[PDB]
């Protein structure tokens, strides 16, 4: 196997654009190597976090699964717009920071 990147590492789901305020939103990331290739290894070092309205940080939980992607949940409690940040190796993957519509 490789080591994965942050420039090519995939996050998909709802909870990157979208949330319901008493919800959980999730998402899924997707690790990847340098030329674009699928990983498999599940000890890949992958933290997020979540920026309210007020600037307040909280963290985001993920559960590393046997292959390469990631599952990661939140339940927001304040609307707003919110920054969903997704750490890979400290460096952000592809498309974080995110935005995302906190309604109710």
């Amino acid at each position: 196997m490789t080591s994965a990147t942050a420039h090519e590492t995939v996050a998909t789901g709802e909870g990157l654009r979208q949330a319901l305020v008493g919800q959980p939103a999730s998402l899924t990331v997707t690790t990847k190597d340098k030329d674009g290739r699928l990983v498999r290894t599940g000890s890949a070092e992958l933290r997020a976090e979540i920026t309210g309205p007020d600037g307040t940080r909280l963290p985001v939980p993920v559960v590393d699964h046997k292959n390469g992607t990631y599952e990661l949940v939140y339940t927001a409690r304040t609307e707003g717009e919110l920054l969903l940040s997704v750490l890979l190796y400290g460096q952000p993957v592809r498309g974080s920071p995110f935005r995302v519509r906190a309604l109710r």
